[PDB]
């Protein structure tokens, strides 16, 4: 079977004596990626991890998500000290963090551009489906079934508060939890609105998250290999969603994930097994001879 294979572009098996790089470093989404469709850790993978720990490469999350919803979904693996939230890469980049817990990226949003962003959800009427990211709570307006479905994924609830409210916080992101029939228009027009000023990304299913439009995960990348002394070329990322394009294309070594589109997948070295499959275990495998 195919299942849990890595292959190139021209769909060969990645053989471990053909490459040249030793990977040190493994950058990875998590939802989509790492976590299985239920949003756990597999034992397959989790017992890589621990492999993985033993033998002294690094496993850096990066992710749309803050730390504190990261920590809500893993925390069983994070108190084992199993996988390491500390370096990390959140909110899509805009805040990363050294091992110090220190931003070696801290990316806020203009507050001009978030009350532009707040006022067209108002008038595209989508500002009922946001959640506003500031650097250690979540904000939203009401609750309905898309907030609810997006609670349910995220495992951190934002507060509700009111609309005159948003003028006085700092924020790095908008993640708006949309209904499947109004994705492909409010992506649409997001895009057109929003292009030169802020990044626009359809991270899974109906979500779409704005965010600093010079900052992304591979941005992120590059600090925590900076501070390590690490080469990219002694990198590698997986991943899944649209915010992992740049740091998939930006390192010579990146996987996409099989269930991830097609997009995704191009913009990736090689592809690999399904989140379902234990993908980072065969990753493992595959470049760092376990
Ligand atoms: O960037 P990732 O780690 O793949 O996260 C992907 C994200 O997709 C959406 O934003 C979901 O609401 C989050 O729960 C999930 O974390
Ligand atoms: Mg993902």
């Amino acid at each position: 079977h195919h299942m849990h294979e890595i292959v190139d572009k021209n769909g060969k098996k990645v053989q471990k004596n053909n490459l040249n790089d030793e990977i040190k470093i493994i950058f990875t989404a998590l939802d989509g990626t790492l976590l299985n469709s239920e949003n756990k850790v597999s034992e397959q993978n989790l017992e890589s991890l621990i492999r993985a720990q033993e033998k002294g490469i690094k496993v850096v999350i990066a992710t749309g998500r803050s730390i504190f919803s990261v920590e809500n979904v893993i925390g069983e693996h994070v108190k084992k000290n199993r996988i390491s939230l500390l370096p990390g890469i959140y909110m899509n980049g805009c805040v990363t963090f050294d091992e110090k817990g220190s931003r070696v990226i801290d990316r806020i949003m203009n507050n001009d551009l978030k009350m532009e962003i707040h006022e067209f959800s108002k008038q595209i009427n989508i500002s009922k489906y946001a959640i506003w990211f500031c650097l250690e709570k979540t904000y939203c307006f009401e609750i309905n079934d898309c907030i609810r479905e997006y609670m349910e994924v995220e495992a951190l609830n934002p507060d509700v508060i009111e609309d005159n409210m948003l003028e006085g916080l700092t924020v790095y992101k908008v993640l708006f939890s949309l209904p499947e029939n109004i994705l492909e228009n409010t992506l649409k027009l997001c895009r057109e609105k929003f292009s030169h000023r802020i990044n626009v990304a359809n991270t899974f299913q109906s979500y779409v998250e704005l965010f600093h439009q010079h900052t992304n995960k591979f941005e992120g990348v590059k600090e925590i290999c900076k501070y390590y002394n690490i080469s990219l070329n002694n990198a590698l990322a997986m991943g899944d969603g649209e915010n992992d394009i740049e740091m998939l294309s930006g390192l010579t070594h990146s996987v996409g994930v099989h269930n991830a589109s097609e997009k995704v997948k191009n913009s990736a070295a090689y592809v690999g097994p399904s989140n379902n499959e234990h993908a980072i275990s065969h990753v493992l495998k595959t470049f760092c001879d376990i």
